[PDB]
């Protein structure tokens, strides 16, 4: 099955991964360097044997392609993924008054922030905006002369120009950045490849929470490669998956059993075949069918 | 045995690859996106199967680990790997003056322009310093401040304070210049690994020539793991190589089938016991044992 790579991973590192220490000290089961590929053609690899809300794929691939870092755009969608990140410059600040039961009045401050960023354009400014993320390291990285460059952008014109090219790279990696910034991006780097009308991509993801992480990680970037296919009108090769560290954490043990003795199913995409700028898709102009997962597996995101 | 899977990476792109044309017009058979690994502990994999001079890989090494960027080191070392980049800022000038028998004039140039960057300290200055490679990526990042970072050197205090860290990456991928720069870097970005005493590393390679270029950058890359292990007093553990467009050039064909009928033989590496500042190492604090290669195979550069 079509996702079977997933399901071979989870399988490898609890078979043989070996206990690691974490930056979050929950300790993991972690193996070094490994890849998988997903043949585009085949249909879209959006794991079955575990819900992955293809809603907040798109939403959030959405707002990277955008070059949109403000949690905003995710609230009007109710993609709620990264509001974590944009509550501490608030949860810590110095225009903040406020104050187990953390477990419900959490959410009632949560909540609170939500709704004033959805509706109040300072506090947005101030709060919602999460900076240095997929969306400024993609369309608007920070050239040392203090201008942009839209590198997404730059690097699809060479998919059209220069298909055969080996530098059709995008990176979110800035040295100058990663010493002292919230998360230094988890996926690092993609390229893309063409050879005779099929575009692929590869990513090279340093750290990888394989049970929460892995099935998203999947799907927005095997979703970035039809999107990308689909602008530059090619047909789609493979998404390859590689890995610095993959890890289990140990909390996801329980879990990850659970979801391994479930049965694969694998869904088919369909994009827009009359819009091509996918700078500027919005929600329908990607559409999933025939996507029929298990259900949802509960597990703590360790920290 | 050791070398296995470069012989199997050269097997599968013969025998699975897909014409590729390719910036230089010679063209190709490539595959996109594959991995090879090499347990260090088992001895060092420099090819026996076809000689790889060691004395080479080490110089341009120590190139790179002073952060030096000017052909002269190389030069004080009979290593002509860069000569040709040189050359081009001299070979174009506007300081210039001088001109088949090209096979023997080129040399005759060439061995002019190594005599005075040997000698002419403005000379060296201007025409030696090859500039925006690996020596500034790694050890003198150019800021947006106008600054310089150190980042191996950050990197291998991290390593020593924070081994099981999943951001010990460096990179030599800058989107600011790869636009319009001699050669945007093939070796994209690499990433340590400590797990248990064990030191690794996994090399993006972006781009891979497998006749003439992976012999050598599977030495470079295993001898920077070793070396980072010594200085942090750790086992080494494995060198992983994963690569974009791994391509075989359609000139090397004949003699990489010449390759594959050898029978493989595997050194052993020595590093020096009582130095630890891989930063101040010299020729003679890195030795290989019982390196015993079959010999050079003659093969065109293909552009
Ligand atoms: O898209 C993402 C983002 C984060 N992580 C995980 C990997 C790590 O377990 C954790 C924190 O990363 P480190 O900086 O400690 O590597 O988040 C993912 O798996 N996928
Ligand atoms: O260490 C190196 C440096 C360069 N190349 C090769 C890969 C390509 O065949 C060629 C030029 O690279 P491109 O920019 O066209 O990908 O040089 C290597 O294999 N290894
Ligand atoms: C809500 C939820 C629930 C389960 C698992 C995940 C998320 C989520 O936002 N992400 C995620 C995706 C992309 N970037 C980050 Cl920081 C997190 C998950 O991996
Ligand atoms: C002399 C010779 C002969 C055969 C093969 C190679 C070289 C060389 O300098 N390199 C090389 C290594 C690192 N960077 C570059 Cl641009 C080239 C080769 O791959």
């Amino acid at each position: 099955m079509l996702e079977q790579p997933y399901l071979d991973l989870a399988k490898k590192v609890l078979d043989e991964g070996h206990f690691k220490p974490d930056r979050t000290h929950t300790g993991t089961y972690s193996i070094f360097g490994h890849q998988m590929r997903f043949d585009l053609s085949k249909g879209f690899p959006l794991l079955t044997t575990k819900k992955v809300p293809f809603g907040l794929i798109k939403s959030e691939l959405l707002w990277f392609l955008h070059g949109d870092t403000n949690i905003r755009f995710l609230l009007q969608h109710r993609n709620h993924i990264w509001d974590e990140w944009a509550f501490e410059k608030w949860v810590k600040s110095d225009e903040y008054h406020g104050p187990p039961e953390f477990a419900a009045v959490y959410h009632e401050e949560m909540a609170k922030f939500d709704d004033r960023v959805l509706h109040d354009d300072a506090f947005a400014a101030k709060y919602g905006d999460l900076g240095l993320v997929y969306g400024s390291q993609w369309r608007a990285w920070h050239t040392s002369k203090g201008d942009t460059i839209d590198q997404l952008g730059d690097v699809i014109e060479q998919i059209k120009t220069h298909p055969y090219s080996r530098r059709l790279i995008v990176s979110a990696w800035n040295p100058e950045d990663v010493p002292t910034m919230a998360l230094p991006p988890c996926h690092t780097l993609y390229q893309f490849y063409v050879n005779d009308g099929k575009l692929s991509l590869q990513l090279y993801q340093r750290s990888a929470d394989i049970f929460l992480g892995v099935p998203f990680n999947i799907a927005s970037y095997a979703l970035l490669t039809h999107l990308v296919a689909h602008e530059c009108g090619l047909e789609v090769g493979e998404f390859i998956h590689t890995f610095g560290d993959a890890h289990l954490y140990v909390n996801h043990l329980d879990q990850i059993k659970e979801q391994l003795s479930r049965t694969p199913r694998a869904p088919t995409l369909q994009l827009n075949p009359d819009k091509h700028d996918i700078f500027d898709f919005d929600m329908k102009d990607i559409k999933l069918l025939n996507y029929d997962p298990y259900p949802a597996i509960k597990a703590p995101v360790a920290v």
